[PDB]
Order: C-alpha cells, then structure tokens, then sequence
C-alpha cells in the first residue's frame, strides 16, 4: 500500500516564473517492473487544476526515460548529470527542458493555450515519486514498484523565482514517499540542495 507518493520539497507561493535544478542519475534495482522518478514543477500539490513538470524515471532493469509534461523521450546513463527547468509565463503558456549535461543532449518543448488544464503558479517542487502505470480507458492506475536507488538523488543548485525575484527553499514543505507505513526515502533540504536518499 502506498500511501505517500511524493518525496522532496514544495514552495507555496503566487506567481512562480521559473522553477530549475541539476539532479544526478542513480544506479537502480529491484527488477524491470521496479521505477522512481525525480522531477520539477510548477503546481500540482494545492493547485490541483494543471501541473508543468519534467524529469527523468529510472527502472530497476538499468534502463532509464525522460520526459514532460502537462510526452517521453536525451539518452540517460548512470552517473550522468541532468539539468531540469520548466518556465510558466502565463497560467497557460510555458516551457519545460531536458538537458543531460553530461553527454551535452538538451531538449525542449514550449507550450501555449492549454485547455486540458491551467495553472496557478502558486506551487514550486522538487521531486522523488513512485508514479503510477495506467491503462484501459482510464479505470486501472496503479503505482509501479517502488525501486531501490543509489547513491542519493540530489537537486543541486535549485532555483525558484516568483515575480522575477529569487525564492529560497528555506520553507519548503517536506514530504517523503511512504510504503507499507514506512518513510522509503529521506529526503532534506539545505541551502539550494534537495538531497533525496531511498531507504
Ligand atoms: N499521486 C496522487 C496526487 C498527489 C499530489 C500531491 C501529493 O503530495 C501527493 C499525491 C494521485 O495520484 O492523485
């Protein structure tokens, strides 16, 4: 049973422009069916009409994606480096982009009069999920196999701007994935890191 998918921190806030962090790619196990996922976004936690968001998943069979959203796809390799910004200049128009720093591969999608939902700028995150596989129609969505990760993910060089003014992550709110009523990651904030270690 899982019963918080969510691990990493999240600002609340009003007019957040632009919300972007470096993140490591981690070793995984656990099996092909076993997955994480580290990302950033824009709404999504009290603002639950849209969500802007970009990262990459990694599957316990060592195989690894990237995508956006609001759409898959940049090839990932352990150890690499991933730089991840999504941009909201309007509750309907914006950006989200990929760049693996490592191999020097950037990807890019911008977006504009989205009707399938619209955001509110109120929320910034940084985030480790346990997401979820769905299919027919819609009526089965189930979270995948939580994998086990190594070494910890760590946002580094976080960075959160409402207005155009920098926002510290200072108060963020912390929240941890949780599986069988127990914390699976530990993760913490500290100065512009988000450092996420599973357990
Ligand atoms: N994962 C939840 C949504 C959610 C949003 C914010 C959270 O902090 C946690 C969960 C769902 O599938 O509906």
């Amino acid at each position: 049973t899982v019963e918080s998918n969510w691990g990493g921190a999240i600002l609340i806030g009003s007019d957040f422009d632009t919300v972007s962090a470096t993140a490591n790619v981690p070793s995984a196990s656990g099996g092909s069916s076993a997955a994480g996922t580290a990302w950033v976004g824009i709404d999504g936690d009290t603002c639950q009409t849209a969500i802007l968001q970009t990262g990459f998943d990694w599957y316990g069979d060592g195989t690894y994606d990237a995508w956006y959203e609001w759409e898959v796809s940049i090839t990932i390799s352990e150890g690499d480096s991933i730089q991840m910004s999504v941009t909201a200049t309007s509750d309907t128009s914006g950006s989200a982009t990929l760049e693996n720093l490592t191999t020097g591969q950037k990807v890019s999608k911008s977006f504009s009069n989205e009707s399938s939902g619209s955001l509110c700028r109120t929320n910034a995150e940084f985030i480790i999920e346990d997401f979820e596989e769905c299919n027919s129609n819609g009526s089965d969505c189930e979270f995948v196999p939580f994998a086990s990760f190594s070494p910890a993910v760590e946002f580094t060089d976080c960075s959160v701007t409402s207005d155009g003014e920098s926002v510290s992550l200072d108060d963020a709110q912390i929240t941890q994935v949780i599986i069988n009523n127990q914390d699976v990651t530990d993760c913490s904030v500290s100065g512009t890191t988000v450092s996420c270690s599973y357990v």
